[PDB]
């Protein structure tokens, strides 16, 4: 029914605090809480939510899924928490290696030169935009794209 301690063993997912820090963590009255917590994804990407976060007990490998240029955070819409709860609540997201596919080769276009020229991070920003999402960056080096969303 409730079942004790974080859920979190998928190879290359990762948490700061660290798995280890956050089991040491538990409050007398049964609870972790942070101010600030990252899950990531090497190779993948991360998320980072600012401020107290309620981790206490969470499914984060049922919760979470850190993917090739997408990050699902509660899978159906019916296990997710209230507005502030949980993970549901403002979050940085950086997705990795999101670069464009050039048509003809199939191969990824990583020169930064030839992303500055097409404005590749434009793309990338009015995409956050009409979705409603924050653009904070875009670092061609890794093609990591930097946004914040309200709430998942
Ligand atoms: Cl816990
Ligand atoms: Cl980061
Ligand atoms: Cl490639
Ligand atoms: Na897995
Ligand atoms: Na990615
Ligand atoms: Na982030």
């Amino acid at each position: 029914s409730h079942p004790a301690g974080i859920i979190l063993t998928r190879d290359s997912y990762y948490t700061i605090p660290s798995m280890e820090e956050l089991a040491r963590s538990v409050d007398e009255n049964g609870e972790c809480i942070v101010n600030g917590f990252t899950i990531g994804r090497e190779g993948f990407g991360s998320i980072y939510f600012e401020g107290i976060v309620n981790l206490t007990n969470l499914d984060l490998d049922s919760i979470v899924h850190i993917r090739r240029k997408e990050v699902i955070v509660y899978v159906d819409d019916q296990n997710k928490p209230p507005l502030g709860e949980g993970l549901n609540r403002p979050a940085q997201v950086t997705l990795d290696e999101v670069w464009p596919i050039d048509k003809t080769s199939r191969c990824m276009i990583t020169s930064p030169e030839r992303l500055s020229e097409m404005n590749y991070k434009s793309k990338l920003e009015n995409a956050s935009r009409k979705q409603g999402a924050q653009f904070v960056d875009y670092r061609p080096e890794s093609g990591s794209w930097v946004f914040k969303v309200n709430h998942f």
